[PDB]
């Protein structure tokens, strides 16, 4: 469980992240799919994108990479009484999109490279700290239900 103080940690960082939904969720998408690249196959909509260039000019992939923030932030401010707002998304994604939890793991990793490249004030080592634990949290939960349906990961 957070504490309250690690919760405002995380939640500090990321009402800067949303001073710019499109441009953070367009350098963790890029993140994502030139680190891992399999990721990239499972979007029949952006398997066409070949270079970084092509990719930070596709208007698509901004578009995809602010639902995703969008969809998390509204996760993480509920501060782990996230069950509502999980619960749909852990469904999607097992079921019909097939994401392995592991690519969950990869996307956190982006998400952090990419809140310390652009808020290193907001995000010394205490905040970053915080920030794992919740993306933690998210992935735990969602492993559970991806468990009971048959997914694990
Ligand atoms: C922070 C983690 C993630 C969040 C909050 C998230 C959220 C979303 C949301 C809100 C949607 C649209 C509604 C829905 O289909 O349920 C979506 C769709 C999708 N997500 Fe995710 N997602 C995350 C991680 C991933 C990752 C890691 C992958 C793939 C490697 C993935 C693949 C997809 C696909 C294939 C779709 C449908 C896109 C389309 O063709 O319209 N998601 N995601």
């Amino acid at each position: 469980v957070l504490s309250e103080g690690e919760w405002q940690l995380v939640l500090h960082v990321w009402a800067k992240v949303e001073a710019d939904v499109a441009g953070h969720g367009q350098d963790i998408l890029i993140r994502l799919f030139k680190s891992h690249p399999e990721t990239l196959e499972k979007f029949d909509r952006f398997k066409h994108l070949k270079t970084e260039a092509e990719m930070k000019a596709s208007e698509d992939l901004k578009k995809h990479g602010v639902t995703v923030l969008t969809a998390l932030g509204a996760i993480l401010k509920k501060k782990g009484h996230h069950e509502a707002e999980l619960k749909p998304l852990a469904q999607s994604h097992a079921t019909k999109h097939k994401i392995p939890i592991k690519y969950l793991e990869f996307i956190s990793e982006a998400i952090i490279h990419v809140l310390h490249s652009r808020h290193p004030g907001d995000f010394g080592a205490d905040a970053q700290g915080a920030m794992n634990k919740a993306l933690e949290l998210f992935r735990k939960d969602i492993a559970a239900k991806y468990k009971e349906l048959g997914y694990q990961g």
